[PDB]
C-alpha cells in the first residue's frame, strides 16, 4: 500500500514530458472534445470570436500505470511532470489564455485526463449570428507536428447538452453544437495530420419576432 | 534555538507542493473567503464584472510543523515552496491577475494561510445594479481537479462589515455579500467537487 | 583585498532571498518613499490614475557586509540574489510594472538600496483633477505579509523638492505631496501592518 | 534499436541551442517561406498590418543525425533543446506571437524542421488596400546577428497557391505573394545579411 | 585551430554576467547610438509619442578576447551568458519592448556588441509636430545603477544619415537627429550618472 506522496514519486521518474508514449509502433489516441461556457467578443464585421470553453482532453500513457488496489488509483498532476499532446487550434488568432491549474488526472492503469479551461479567440464565419438561424463558428483543433501515424484525435461524440455548461447570462444562445473528425493532408510532404472540427452554432438572444 | 533561517530550511526539506497533504484518507479541509476590495468594471447588457477582492485561503499541513517555543511561530514562504488549493472561479472570464507579493504565512503548528489581493473578471448576473435593490453577482470557487474526498471547501461565514475594506472610491458599493458551501456534480461522473458559493449584492453609487 | 567578482560571489554565497534579515528579534527597518516622475493617464469618473514614479526602497542586511578597507564598498546586485520586502500598494488595481532593470545597490555594511522606477494604476479620489485646488490622491504602500513585529516602515523626512523629477511634459502639475506613516489592523487577528500613506496632490494644467 | 526516447535523450544530450552548426566554414543554409493564414488589423493612414503566417524555417545540424534503419526517423522536439535560427522581421512593429507549440520536427540526417503560426504587426505599404490593385506589403525577414557568411536564406520557391491557407473569413484576400531572396548591408561593416523580402499583394473583399 | 564552440565555451566559463567587467578602477566605456526606425502612436496633447530604434550598445571585456588568426574572429552570444550595461530609459514610459533575438556579438579583441531593436513609449515635447519646424524628442539612456566611476556612455558622435533606416512608410520624418552627452546627480548623493541625450527632431508628413 503506497501513498499520493510515492504515486507522485514513481511517476516523475518513468514519465517523460517530451516523449509521446506510443506503444509498439502504433499512434497515440487521443480523445478531444469542448463544452462551451461562454461567448464574449462577437464581431461580425472582422469575422472574429472570443470564446471560452472546457478542452477535455483524454490519452493513454501506460508507463505511468501503478497497483491502486491498496493505494490511490487516481491523483492530480501538473502538466509539466507528463506529456501532453501538441494541440492547437487551427484557426486560433490569439494563444489560448488557460484560465485553471493546470493539472492533469492520471489514473492507476495509465488514462490521462487534461480539462483546462481555455478563453481564446478565433477567426470562423460570423456572419448570421444576429439571424434566426445563426452563426457557424467552426474550430479546429489537433496536433501540431505529430501526424496520423503518432496521433489520432477522434471527438467523443456522444448525444450531451451542448449549452449544458454554458453561461445563462451570456449574450449569445447555442443553436447547436456538432463535433465531426477530420483529417489535413499537406501538399509537400506525405503525412496526414488529423484533428476534430467543432461546429458551434449560435446566435443573440432576445431577437424581435 | 532555532531560527527563520531554520524554519524555511526545513520546510524546503518536508514539503512536497505537488502532493495534496492529505492524512489518511480524509480530505484535505480548505477555507476559502472572499473580501470584496473594489469592483471597476460592470457591463449592464453584457453581464460580466472586473472586481479586486482578498482571497483568504487556509489549510493544514503538519508534515510543516515544528517547534516555536524557542523561536518564531509564524514566517512568510513563497507559496511556490508549499502545496496550494488548485482553486478556480468556475464562472471567471479571465486567468487571476495577483497583484501582491505571492507569499503564504505558515504557523509552526502546520496552519497555511494564503491571502492575495486578486483582480478578476467574471460572468455572472448584473441585471438590476441601477437600481435600488442592486443586482446579485454569484461568484463560484472551488477545487478544480481534487473532488470531495481529496479536499473539501468551506466558506469562513462569520460577522464583519462586507464592505468593511471596499474602496470608497468606487462607483459602486456593496449592499451585502453572503457565502455559503456549495457542490457542483458533472454528468459523466458521481465524483462531486466542493465548492464556495459567493453572492455579491451591488448597486451603482447615488441611485438617482 | 578583493574585486567586484569577489564580493558578489560572497553576497550569493551568504544572502538567503527568501529569509528576512532580521537583526536579534527586532523588526527589519525598511524606509519607503516615492519620487513622482509623471502623471499619464487620468479619470475623475471612475476614480483611477496610472502613475509613474521611483519607488525608492531602503533596508539593512548586515548579513552582507564586508571589508572595503582595499575593495569597492559598493555594487549592484540582481534583486533575485537578496531578499526584498514584499511591498505593495493597498488600493493599486494592477501589479507594478517595473520599467528599469531590476538590480539593487548593496553597501559594504550591509545596506541595501532599491529604486526602481514604476508605472502602476491606482483607485483613488480623482475628484477635483480639473479644479484649481486640485485633486489629493493617496497610495498607501507597505508590507504584504510581514506585520510590524516583523518589518516597519517609515518615510524618509529628507527634504527635495515634490516636481522635482516629475515630467514637465505632462498633462498634469503637482501641487504638494506628503508621506505620513500610518499602520493597520484587521478584526480578525492582532498583528498590525505599517505602511507609508502618500498623499499627491495634483491637477490639470490650466493657462491664462 | 532505438526508441523514441533514446533518440529524445540522445538530441538533449548533443544539442547545442547556442551554437550554429556550420559544416566547414560553410554557412548554414537555413530556407523560410511564409504561408499567410489572416490579416486581421490594417491601416491605410498608419501604414500597419497585423498578419497570422506560418513560417517554415528548415535547417540542418549533421550533430543530431541517428540511424533510422529501425527506429523512428522523426520525432517532436521543443526548440528550446535546439539552435535556431535568430530571423527576425526587419519591418516588425511588434514582438512576434507565437500561437502554436513551440515544437520542432528533427529528422534522422539532422533536418531540422520548425513551422510556427505567427501572429505580428509590420509597417509596410499600404495605400490601395481598397482598390482593385491592392495594397503591396513587402516583409523582409533574415538572421539578425549572423552574415552570409555564417547564416544563408533562401526562400523555398515550389509555386503553390498564395492563399492556399488563408481564411476566407478574412476581410482581404490574396491577390499575389512572391518570396524573393534578397540581402541587406550596413553602412559601417561589409558584412551583407541574407535575407527574404516577402511581397503581399492584398486587398479588400469587397461587396460580393 | 578553435571553432564557435570552443570560443563559447571559453566566453561562457570566464564571464560574469552579474559583475561589471571593470579595468583596474576606471569605468566600463559603454558606446551608445540610436538609429530611429519607425515613429507610431504619437499625441501632442497627452505630450507622448511610441518610437521603434536600434540601440547599438558597445563595450569591451578584454578577459573574453581570444586568437583568431586562424578561427572565427567574431560569435554570436547570448546576452544572458555575458555581462551588459544595465541601461534604462529616464523618460520612458513603458517597458522596452524587444523585437529581436537576444543575442550579442563578441569580438575575439573583447569587444561586444548588442543592437537589439526596440519599441518603446515615451514622455518628451511633441508640440510643433504637425508644424514646419516639426518637434523636438528628446531620449535620455544611460545606466541606472552604475555612475561615472563604474560606467561612462559616449555617444557615438559620427555624420551619419538620420533618416537612414528610418522607415517611409512612417506617418512622420526625420527632421535631424542629435545624439549629445549628459550628466545627472540627485540631491543625496555626490555622484553622477552619465548618459546620451538623444534629440529627436520630426514632424508629419505633408504634400506641397
Ligand atoms: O467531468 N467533468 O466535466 N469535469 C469537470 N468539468 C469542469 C471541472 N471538472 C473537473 C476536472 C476533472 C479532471 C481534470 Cl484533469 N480537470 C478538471
Ligand atoms: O487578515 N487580513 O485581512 N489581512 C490582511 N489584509 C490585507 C493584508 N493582510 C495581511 C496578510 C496576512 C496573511 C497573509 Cl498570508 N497575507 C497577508
Ligand atoms: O538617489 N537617487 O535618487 N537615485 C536615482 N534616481 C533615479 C536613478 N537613481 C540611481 C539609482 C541608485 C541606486 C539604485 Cl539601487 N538604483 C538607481
Ligand atoms: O507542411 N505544412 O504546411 N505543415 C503544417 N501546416 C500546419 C501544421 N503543419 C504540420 C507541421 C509539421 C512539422 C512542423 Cl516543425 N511544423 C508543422
Ligand atoms: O547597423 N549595424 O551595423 N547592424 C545592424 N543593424 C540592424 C541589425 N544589424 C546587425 C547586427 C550587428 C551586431 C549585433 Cl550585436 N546585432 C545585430
Amino acid at each position: 500500500a503506497a501513498d499520493r506522496a510515492d504515486i507522485l514519486y514513481n511517476i516523475r521518474q518513468t514519465s517523460r514530458p517530451d516523449v509521446i508514449p506510443t506503444q509498439r509502433d502504433r499512434p497515440v489516441a487521443v480523445s478531444v472534445s469542448l463544452k462551451f461556457i461562454n461567448i464574449l467578443e462577437v464581431n461580425e464585421i472582422t469575422n472574429e470570436v472570443d470564446v471560452v470553453f472546457w478542452q477535455r482532453t483524454t490519452w493513454s500513457d501506460r508507463t505511468l500505470a501503478w497497483d491502486s488496489s491498496h493505494s490511490p488509483d487516481q491523483v492530480s498532476v501538473p502538466i509539466s511532470s507528463l506529456w501532453v499532446p501538441d494541440l492547437a487550434a487551427y484557426n486560433a488568432i490569439s494563444k489560448p489564455e488557460v484560465l485553471t491549474p493546470q493539472l492533469a488526472r492520471v489514473v492507476s492503469d495509465g488514462e490521462v485526463l487534461y480539462m483546462p479551461s481555455i478563453r481564446q479567440r478565433f477567426s470562423c464565419d460570423v456572419s448570421g449570428v444576429d439571424t434566426e438561424s445563426g452563426a457557424t463558428c467552426r474550430i479546429k483543433i489537433g496536433s501540431w507536428t505529430h501526424h496520423s501515424r503518432e496521433i489520432s484525435v477522434d471527438p467523443t461524440t456522444e448525444n450531451s447538452d451542448d449549452s449544458e455548461y454554458f453561461s445563462q447570462y451570456s449574450r449569445f444562445e447555442i443553436l447547436d453544437v456538432t463535433q465531426k473528425k477530420n483529417s489535413v493532408t499537406y501538399s509537400c510532404c506525405p503525412e496526414a495530420y488529423e484533428d476534430v472540427e467543432v461546429s458551434l452554432n449560435f446566435r443573440k438572444k432576445g431577437r424581435s419576432e
